């Protein structure tokens, strides 16, 4: 899922 | 990417 990847990318940064 | 999702979701298992 992109959004899911991208939502833990977000949560890290 | 379901890949990326399965290799972080088996990485915390």
């Amino acid at each position: 899922s992109k959004r899911i990847v991208q939502r833990i990318k977000d949560f890290l940064r």
